[PDB]
């Protein structure tokens, strides 16, 4: 047939006027509602198909990977990156360099020091931290923004930065000031009407700015890189990165070579920005509602891994609850309700519509989190759902918010060890407080833009002995 069904589009505004206010992921599901899992909404001149449930999500990147595993265009920052990097690039440019990075994430730590190595000793930087903060109420949006970067920064600098360094703090700024730039109203309609809209300044040409800024910074360190080589003894994600180059220098076509490493960097950097930080953030939110939920995880540390000792990832297989209680919370989350763009990349039949080459596409991850036939009563916190009967743990085909296929988000591995380490090891050290009362607490996501962001709170850490 053709393009799946959906609401009657105007001639430049698409569906627009249409929407609600100002719940998007809330006007996807009215759209469901009344067309099923598979229509199409025109955001602006263009026509964008959005998929759901798991049935749907899963016909798409994985029975039919061949077609929909392009990544989409994103105007507000497209301009910059200009195809590089592993979330950004298509084709030949991203199938080598998906392999390249998956392939030294896979030996890393196999000559160097381990990421969950590194990811220890952020964790027990950030308990001294927290524990010069003695007991104080505080913001933590900060630290945790920090201490996920510190582990980015780690694995490709070869170092972590002071909580205090001001080179930190700033670069750090950058970041989440380039992010809620591109979630603002403009950023918003800059990704629609981008055609005229570019012309004109706006918060791209500011993005452009803050980019660019950030670069210098990798550029300059990949410079001290190559002037302290040794082919040896690789330190870290650049050492490894610089050395592939020479090698691949020895080749006819490395398509790799002919790639900006800077870019591939920050890309690498946006990827994982704004990722665990704000899992965890919400996180202790949940915390704090859910005391006895806190409580128990505690128990279990004290049980498996005791007062002492750094939790390590091999503990995890021996605390289901914890791995429960780490899963429900992603799952809560929903850290982003629609996943990143896709376009198709052959002509395609899907379900019997027919879809073009280029048509950008949704993945509408937060249906799958929140579908009632794999979780009782979706929209409640609950451990629960990721435990059976005897309180081992159950695993989900829905439970898929790193998304699935060949574009599956090339951090999962990082992002949940980081989660396990540093949730288990504030919480052996500290106890948590706040001024609210648990039924007075309001869960309720910001949905500011593309992503969900929990409220903001204080918080007080607490130890124990
Ligand atoms: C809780 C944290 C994270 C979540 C929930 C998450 C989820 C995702 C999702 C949904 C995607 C898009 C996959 C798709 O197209 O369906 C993705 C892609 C990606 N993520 Fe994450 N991610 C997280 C953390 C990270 C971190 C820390 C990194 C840093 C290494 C990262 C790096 C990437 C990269 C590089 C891709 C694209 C790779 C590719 O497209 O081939 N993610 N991630
Ligand atoms: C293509 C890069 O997108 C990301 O990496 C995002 C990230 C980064 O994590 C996604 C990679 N796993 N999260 C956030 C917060 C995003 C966002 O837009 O917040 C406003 C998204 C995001 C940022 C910029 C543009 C689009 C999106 Cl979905
Ligand atoms: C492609 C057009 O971009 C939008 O209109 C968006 C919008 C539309 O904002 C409507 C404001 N009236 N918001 C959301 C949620 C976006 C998003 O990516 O969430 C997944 C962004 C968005 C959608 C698709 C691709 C990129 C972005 Cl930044």
């Amino acid at each position: 047939g053709k393009l799946p069904p959906g609401p009657r589009p105007l001639p430049l505004l698409g569906n627009l006027l249409q929407m609600d206010r100002r719940g998007l992921l809330k006007s996807f599901l009215r759209f469901r509602e009344k067309y099923g899992d598979v229509f199409t909404v025109h955001l602006g001149p263009r026509p964008v198909v959005m998929l759901c449930g798991v049935e749907a999500i899963r016909e798409a990147l994985v029975d039919k990977a061949e077609a929909f595993s392009g990544r989409g265009k994103i105007a507000m920052v497209d301009p910059f990156f200009r195809g590089y990097g592993v979330i950004f690039a298509n084709g030949n440019r991203w199938k080598v360099l998906r392999r390249f990075s998956v392939t030294t994430m896979r030996d890393f730590g196999m000559g160097k020091r381990s990421v969950e190595e590194r990811i220890q000793e952020e964790a027990q930087c950030l308990i001294e931290e927290l524990r010069k903060s003695k007991g104080a109420l505080m913001d933590p949006t900060f630290l945790f923004q920090s201490i996920t970067a510190n582990i980015i920064c780690s694995i490709v600098f070869g170092k972590r930065f002071h909580y205090q360094d001001q080179e930190f703090l700033k670069m750090l700024n950058l970041f989440y000031q380039t992010f809620s730039l591109i979630s603002s109203v403009f950023g918003q309609l800059f990704e629609l009407f981008s055609g005229f809209l570019k012309h004109f300044p706006g918060a791209h040409r500011q993005v452009y700015k803050n980019l660019q800024e950030i670069n210098a910074y990798i550029g300059h360190s990949v410079e001290k890189h190559r002037e302290t080589l040794d082919p040896s003894a690789p330190r870290d994600l650049i050492d490894t990165y610089l050395l592939h180059m020479e090698k691949e220098k020895s080749n006819a076509h490395s398509e790799f070579s002919h790639q900006n490493l800077n870019l591939n960097t920050l890309s690498l950097f946006f990827a994982g920005t704004e990722t665990t930080s704000t899992t965890l953030r919400y996180g202790f939110l949940l915390m704090l509602k859910y005391p006895h939920v806190a409580e128990r995880v505690y128990r279990e540390i004290e049980q498996v891994i005791g007062p002492h000792r750094p939790p390590e990832l091999h503990d995890r297989a021996k605390m289901p609850y914890t791995e429960a209680v780490i899963y429900e919370i992603q799952r809560f989350s929903d850290l982003l309700p629609m996943g990143v763009p896709h376009i198709v990349t052959q002509h395609t039949s899907f379900r019997g519509y027919i879809i073009p080459k280029d048509t950008e596409v949704f993945l509408i991850l937060s249906t799958a989190l929140h579908d009632p036939h794999y979780f009782e009563k979706p929209d409640a916190f609950n451990p629960d759902h990721f435990l059976d009967a005897n309180g081992a743990l159950k695993k989900t085909e829905a439970f898929i918010p790193f998304s699935l296929g060949k574009r599956i988000c090339l951090g999962e591995g990082i992002a949940r060890a980081e989660l396990f380490l540093f949730f288990t090891t504030i919480l052996q050290n500290f106890s948590m407080a706040s001024p609210v009362a648990p039924e007075d607490i309001d869960l309720t996501p910001q949905e500011c833009g593309v992503g969900k962001i929990p409220p903001t709170y204080q918080i007080r850490f607490l130890p124990r002995h």
